[PDB]
Order: structure tokens, then sequence, then C-alpha cells
């Protein structure tokens, strides 16, 4: 994988946020995700690769652009690409929190070709966290114990993070029980869980139920800024179970360590849509000096080299002009 | 005033937000508000004024610490106190965005002294804006309409902040169907009108029915930052009806310029509780060369001369310790 | 000391930080100092302080300053870096310390060794004049867990200090020169990013005072040594009460008890920025300052961005007390 | 030029700049500047392009690597490639103010292919600044009072920059003469140029003699912020002309407009090695969340777009191990 492929994703991630934010606050949450898909499909035939996406919107199915085996890209290095045009559809239509851009890439097979399922998830930061830390069998309690007294804090200084959902109220309850304090999400659950390994994010732990795709997904992040995670897909009906044999999944009850979720040699890149606990949304800005732009803010890391890069993108835009010439 | 209580107002809203983080996602909002009247009351006994409340928790009825008429103060200028210790107990207890510590100081008289009843607003930022860029009886789109030509952009790439709430349902279809982005917050429209006038917010107007104590606030430091505001107090009942008549308010429908809500010298401070879009919120941080600390991020600013001041403060904790030190 | 007078402090210094950068780069050090001077005496005669200067420049050693309230020793510099506000260099600052009464060391206005070193833990001895540069560093760098060729020692590009900066690059540290400003050179070693892990220079007295009181609050240790070339510095010292003339100063014999540290940039520094122009559609057009605040029994540290508004049609002396 | 070069010569200024920074305040300019050269040089030869150094090291005889002619990139589009692999190698030996590592890239015949000799400077920012608004010939008061009433200033209000040098002060006693403040730095007029382009930099006007290739690489990053410059070589003897003479340039006297110094689609790259007024330098970071690392600040634009890019990035690093491992 060359190293020229990590800092291109970034431009992809930056012109899917700019379509996606065209569409902030328009109550159309369709219209949103059509406009960062068409964006990523077209930045993503620019970059040379030989990509292959293995997480994607659907399958060719029910998707026609990203779908699960589409193939991506202008010649390369061949890779499997795990992508999310806009995490955030419902919140980017209403201008919540936490929507972002997310493009991930690693040699053949080093992703959990997830699903579309639930996944029970667990996440926990820091460089020296050790393997088994947190696992998803353990009580929520001993979990965060152990949290604590790796980072060397009193319980009650935990910030646990989870989706406001009925689904969660025992590991609310019971995370409030033993004295961490428990903040609530509405959406967004993959910035929730790379928080835990943000600087200055104010979030420690994430526990929580999500999608299974968004999972994996933020795994490729905590491989590169460090920290644990377990994760273990959930089966409701015989369609579900289908949808992963399909994909080579047949080991229903699994725990994913992270290692298992996403391994080898791995690329992430996001860009933030509105301001989240991750990142920052887009803004407009006046300058006498440059004109006007719209600011992005993007990360992209490498899981090899374990180098982060934060990068701050001034696009030039005559805001006089309707904001939908953000779109592809 | 001495320009000496400006900079003391930060440390009332510092000592009160830390309090109120210990309470942060504990799920008991009157916890969070208890830990933030208690914390803020013990500051303002030390600041050298001789302050009288005229918007705080309520009437003494119904509130023992902090109510209307209260004296605080060490004792030096006469002043009437408008106070928000904790805007967002419900954020702060679930830990959602824009949870604030709120106080503002004026000459006696200089506030409205609005009884505590639900109040319709609108409000726009830019030092040059004029007075009747905006006004409650006009329509939303002839008030964009309006704004977008001030602000020199097409109608599509203003961003229109209001609470989600049925009530605000009319304004946010009538704001689309005009091009307009609508974004939703959940709960927080002292931030929220306080964000039209903060750089690099990504809100332009906002537009909703909230609390009337929360928008003489957010008007006191639209003073000093520069902008417009219209507000009308609504009434619900007659009990309503009765408590404005006691503060000498009888036309029912007045609608209410910044200047009416705020005028004089105004000092108005704030301290981030949670993350929202006005202030970052407390956060817990660990250094070897400093050791542990909280810290705070605040804005205090003046409307005589204008000046604005970020303050960003290092609170040295040991985290070992229960959360709850940071307590009064 | 009355919590209100800390952020009172940072007033002061604020309000010299824009009298002096409306002299910056005109060449002409004594306008610099007599703006920084005005703006400083007419600010500090409304903190609430029965307060006295034993350490300034007028504002003379003895003067009698505040409005009035609880006593402290007041160790000023109105514009530190004079020659540097004029020509435009780094690491101009305009600084206010205070104690309780004989918190300072009564310096006479002659030079200083010094030695520091930043980090909460660092223990004294951990520096020491009379060591070798090579054992002091050695120390450090076991301190701060890093192979001595991390290390980033400043001091001032200085023929006196040749000799510091060979043995300290001999035994492979990096050595990074300033040519003006050892308040901020000292101070930076307990700064967050300034990148900067030791000082070792001679330089004012007064300015050693003055980031001892800063290195007191962020943590830290240093060591001084007044130095004695002519005989009238050496009867200064017997003014003022010094006799042991060798004597090596540490970092709570220079700065003791409840100290307050302010400080506001005037250029950019190696601890601060400096004032600057902005403009904006949203908030108008507005002078920028960047300062800190700082208290020695609370280790709490205030850091302040103020946009004071200006209308820059009007002539910058507006800036002027 | 494909988008994908333009941040793929990020990584080439930054491993330049660890290199340099592992030398910096070693006293030693030589090591400092082939520990620039060399990694300049690897790294290059991993770029997709099809590159002929026109700004390099010098000429072959005196520069064994990055000489001017050398063929350098592993294949692709063909670009002229300005270098300057440590500009301030004296302030790097120094640990001074304002040293870079520089790489800009231009289609063919678009850049001026610089002796090594002096040139006039006159420089300013702003998108929206004419041609003739700087000029060599006209007087300091005369080119100052236009920037004045350009940037809506009174004349105190502007800052000047140049070099600490005899041959400035001319120029210093004029711009201070009618009322300008002007700032010296002792080195470093490729960041004091780019400064007046920079937000932030608090820089107005630059006005120096200095480094004729030195003065290109300003250019061409000033064509992608905005602003104009203007340039003349001077030649104090007749080694320095017929250095002239070989690079095809006769007419000695010839003022460059910045189109003439750096023109078409340019791409501009820039590492801080130490803080200077338009970067930030490498530092050593540490944490618990990440593990330690070295921080680098570097900027990448492109001129057709207007499009610019700040980049933080964290290169993890044990230090506990000699500095040097940051060489190639
Ligand atoms: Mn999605
Ligand atoms: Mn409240
Ligand atoms: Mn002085
Ligand atoms: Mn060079």
């Amino acid at each position: 994988m060359n190293r020229k492929v990590a800092l291109e994703a970034v431009r992809v991630t930056e012109l899917a946020a700019l379509a996606s934010w065209s569409q902030m606050g328009r109550g159309d949450k369709i219209a949103a995700d059509q406009a960062a898909v068409d964006a990523m499909r077209k930045a993503l035939n620019e970059v040379d690769i030989d990509g292959t996406v293995v997480i994607g919107e659907g399958e060719l199915d029910e998707a026609p652009m990203l779908y699960i085996g589409e193939k991506v890209g202008a010649g390369g290095c061949e890779v499997d690409i795990a992508l999310d045009p806009l995490e955030g559809t419902t919140i980017t239509s209403k201008g919540g929190a936490n929507a972002l851009t997310v493009l991930a890439m690693a040699d053949k097979g080093g992703f959990l070709n997830a699903p579309d399922v639930y996944m029970q998830k667990i996440a926990v930061g820091g460089i020296n966290a050790p393997k088994g830390i947190v696992d998803l069998d353990d009580s929520v309690t001993n979990n965060l114990k152990r949290i604590a007294e790796f980072k060397g804090v009193h319980m009650s200084a935990l910030v646990v993070c989870t989706m406001d959902r009925p689904r969660h109220e025992h590991i609310i309850k019971e995370a409030r029980e033993c004295g961490a304090r428990v903040i609530l999400i509405n959406d967004g659950d993959v910035s929730g869980v790379i928080a835990t390994a943000t600087e200055n994010s104010g979030i420690d732990v994430y526990i929580g139920t999500g999608g299974a795709p968004e999972g994996v997904l933020a795994a490729a992040a905590l491989k590169c800024l460090g920290g644990q995670m377990q994760a273990r897909l959930i089966f409701n009906d015989e369609e579900e179970i289908k949808r992963a044999h399909r994909l080579g999944i047949t080991d229903l009850n699994k725990k994913y360590d992270i290692d298992d979720l996403a391994s080898g040699d791995i690329v992430f890149a996001a860009t933030g849509v509105t301001d989240g606990n991750m990142l920052q949304g887009v803004k407009r800005v006046n300058s006498t000096r440059r004109g006007s732009y719209a600011v992005t803010h993007s990360v992209v890391m490498r899981s090899t080299t374990k180098t982060v890069r934060h990068i701050t993108a001034e696009h030039s835009f005559d805001f006089k002009e309707g904001i939908e010439k953000f779109m592809s």
C-alpha cells in the first residue's frame, strides 16, 4: 500500500463532507446520503488504487453506488475499501452532533466484512491499554473498575459514552450505580467510539450496540490511535444470518478483538460534517485576505507507522451562489 | 461599576461549572442544579458588589437560594444581577450539548426583570446589523431574506438554529421552504442565540421560543458582542399574567428590542459545562509537567468597552479523589 | 492576598502591553519604556492593594502604588525587552508579580547567573550552578525520561555564554539561542509546547526574580547567583541588605510565600504570543492580547485572550494611556 | 498535475524538517543542511512525478544531491521542482526563528530559474491587491501609503518586516519616518515574505534584499495565498553575473512581477523546523493517551484552486533513543 494513498484519501472524505454539508439541516436524510455517496464515488475513482468495496452502502441489489464488491479507483495497489459516505444521515438532516464522512483502506482481507446488523461494542483508548482490559462478557462494573485502575483515577472521574436508546438503559443504570458519569449521544457511535482515543474529547469509554459496519470503521481508527475494543455481531432474524453467510461470516457468536476487525496496514480517514466529539464540522468563513471559503477538519492515520495527521482545509467558494454547488 | 467586577465574575461561573461537571452524566437534574446553585452562591458572596438578584432561580416562595430580590455580595458598587447557575440541568444530567453557567451584571434597573415565562426570540449577529433587520411580526422568510442580503450570501448558505420542539415546526418548515439550512439543538437557547454572534460557531440566525430569563441573558451578551434581537413574552394562564403585573408589565404583547432587555453598562460571564456551540465543556487533563487538572473555558465581556476575554483555566485536582470534591 | 488581586493584575499587564505595542518597531527604546511605564502606573493605581515596588524601574524602588488594600510587594517590569520592543524582536513581555511583604529577594540591579528547569516533580538540587553543565543536563535528561540529544537548552546569544553553549553541545544536547528576553526564556522551561527544556545563562537580577515567581506557580526548579564586577554594585547590594555576595539563591529564596504572576505578550515569543491587529465581519476590528495569570498557593493558571475594540483608521498611539 | 502530487509533497517537507530538527542547535550548519538534503532526496524519489530540479541545493559542480537539472521522482507527470531542503541552515544550527523546509512544483518552465545571487524584494498579501500596489522603484513611503489605503488602516498600524542587516538601514529609517512600525528578523525571508499573506502573522509588508532562490519560493506561495510581490536580481561581481548568464538571464536589471517568478499551476509545501512567523517548529510531545511523538506543522497549497491545507502531524517516537534517528 503506497504511502501516497493515505493523504489522497482525505480529499475523498473532504469532498463527501462538503456535499453532505450542503444538505445539512434540509430535513432530508435521503438527499444528504445521496449527496455524500455521489461525491465519494466520484472522488474515489480518482484515487490511485485497485479498490474493492468490502463495507459500503449495501448489496448490489439495494445500492446502485458503493455496493459490496464494487470496483473503484483509477488503478494501483490492490486494497479492500471500507467506507461510510455519511455517518449520520439523520444527524446531518437536522444538524445534530457527530456527523462524519469516513474512508478506510486495508490490504485484501484486512477488515471484517461486516453485514448490516447490530453489533455490541466496548472501547477504551490509550496506547498502553492491554488486551483483555475490556471484554463484553464481563459486567459493566468490572470493565470500568479495570479501566479506572489502568488510567489511575477514581471511578467517578470516568466519562462513559453510549447512545440514548432504550436498549442501553441497563448499561447506563449499572455504570452510574458504581459511580461513573455517563453521557448520551443521540447518534454517531463512530465518533463516540473513536473519541475514547481522541485527545481532549472528554470521553474515556464507549459501551453500546450500534451498526456493525460502523464498529469496524471505528476499530480501524483505534488500531491507528491506540486502544482496545471488543465487538460481537447480533442476529435477530434469519435474513440477518443469511446476510452474514453471503459475506462469509458463519461463526455467529464470535467475540471480535480489535485485531479481528481491522488487521495489517490500515489507513483511516474522516472529515467532520457537523461539530462532534471527534471532529469539528464544516464552517463558512469570510476574509478580506483570501475571500470566502468553506473550512473542513479532517484526520488521516496509518496503523503501521502510527502517524496521525490533523488537517484543516480552506476551500474557496462564493457564498452568493447556491450551496448545492458543493455537490459532487 | 469598577473594572474589577468584570474579571471577578469569571471565578463565579468557573466554580459553578466545576460543581455542575461533577454531576454531569449522573441522571439527576436536581443534584446538578443544586450543586451549581450552591457553588455560585458561595462564590458571589466573595465578589465585591452590593448585588440584588433580579433574574435567578425563582421567587422566594419556590427557591431558597439565589431568589429574586436576594442581596448578594461582599459589598461594593450597586448592581442588579441576572444569574443562571446552570443553563442545562437536564443537559448536564445526560451530558448533552450546550450546558453553561451564566452571570450578568448591570447598573440598577438595566435588565428587564422578566417573569419566568416563555419568550419568542429572533437573533442575528454582526456589529453592523441594524435595528430592524429582524422583527417577530414579519415572516420567517422576510427576516431571512434581509439577513441574507446584509451578510451578502445566498439564502441556502444561512444556518438557522432552533430548539427541537413541536412548537417550532412552522419555523423549521418555512425557513427550509425558502432554501435555508435549519439545524436543531435539544436544549440551551442561551448558547443558541449567543452563537449567532460567536466567531466560527457555524450559526447565523436563531429563531425560537424558550425561557424569558435566558432570553435576557443572551441579549446581555449580544449587547457586548454586537447584533440584534427581538423578544416577546408569552402567557399561558392567568397566574403568569399576574406574575407580569407584579413586575410592572402590563403591555403583554410588547415587542422588546435588545436595548429593552439589557441596557447600560453590562458585564456578561459564562463558563462551559459540556461542549456547546458557544463554549467548550470542562475536561480532565493529565500532564507530568503540571500534574492533573480540570480545564474550564469561559468568556467575560463588557458592553461599554466591548472588550471580550476568552479564558482557559487550569484547576489542579487529584482525580484519584472523588469528583464531587469539585462541589462547594 | 484577596483572590481579586490576581485577575486585576492581568488588566495591568494588558494595558502596558497595548501601550508598548504602539511603539513596537519604532526604534525608540525610551519612548516604548515610557509608554509602558505610564500605562502600568496608571492601571496599578486602580488595583486594591497597598503595594510597594521592591523590583522596578517612573515606577521606582519603594514607590507606593495601588488604591488601598492588602499589603504586597510588587516586582514589576513595565516592559521586559525595551530594546526588544523597539526593534520588533521576539520575547517582549509586560510583567507584574505580587507577593506578601518580603516575599521577593530585593535584588540590586546587577547581573545574575541562572539555571532553570520545569516540572512539578523536579527536586531541589536537580540544577546547581556549581555542577558542570554536563552533570546538570544528565540529571535533567534522567528526570525527563529522554536521551540527552532530545534536550533543548536555551541561552542568550552572547559571548559570555560561549563556554556553556560549547559544553552543552559537547555532551550531545541541542542548544538554541535567543537574542533577548531571559524572562521568557526561563519561564519557557515550564510552558507547554515552548520546546525549551532548560535555560542556562547570565542576565538581569530583577528578571531572574520575576521568572522565579512564575516558576513557583508553574512548577520547576531554578538557582541563581548575583555577579559583582564593580564596587558600585557591591554597595547597591549592601544598601539592600545583601552581604553574602556569593550566595546561591534557590527558587524559594527568590520568591517565597503566596505569589501572583501576570504577563502579557508584546511581540511573539517563547512563552506568549504578541499583540495582533484583527479584522472580522462579525465582530469588527480589534487588537488581540495574550496573557497568563497564575498563583503559587493554588497552582491555578489562567490563559486569557482579550479582544480590544479599536478603529485602526486612527493612530496606533491611541493605545497609549 | 494530478491532485495526488500536492498532498504527497507534504511528506517530503515533513521528513526533511524532522531530519533538520535533529541537528537543531548543534552549531553545525553543514550537518543540518546535509541531513535535510539527504532526507528530502530520498523522500522525493518516492513521489510519483517526473521531476527536474530547477531550484535546488546548487550546481552539480558544488552539490552532489538535489542539483540544478537533476532528475527526481519515481515517475509520473512532468514537473519543474523548486526545492529548499533547509531554509535557514545557520538558523537551524543556532535554533533561531523562521527555519523551514520547502518543496514547490510547477508545470515545465513555471519558475524563474534563479541564480545564487541577491534579490531585492517587496511583498504584500491579500487576494484583492492589484499589480502595482508594490514597486521597487517607488519610495518606501509611497509603497506604504498605498498599502495602508488598501488595508483600510492608518499608516502607524502597518507592520513592516525586514532582515536585521546594514543593507536595510535606509528601508528601516524611511519606513519609521513616515510612521510605520518596522520589525526585524535575524534571518529567514522566505517565512518573512509569506508572513504577509499568513493569517495572524502580524506582518503586513516585507521589504528587503535576500537570496534570489528564496524569492522564487516565496512568490510561489504568494501565488497560492494571494498577494503581490516584485523582485530584482542584483549583481555584486563578475562571478554573480555569469551565474545569471549560465541560467539564461542577461537582462540583469529586469524587475520581476510575481507572475514572472512563478506562473501556472503551482503546488507549494513547507514544514516548520523552528518556530517562526509563518509556521511553528517541530516539538517533542508526551501524552498518556497516545505515547510520545514529534509534532510537525505544515502547509500545502495550490494556485489553480486556491485550496490551502494546514497539517499538524504526530510522528511516533521513543525519545530514549538518539534524536539522530529522525535522520534518513
Ligand atoms: Mn452512512
Ligand atoms: Mn438554569
Ligand atoms: Mn525594564
Ligand atoms: Mn537552503
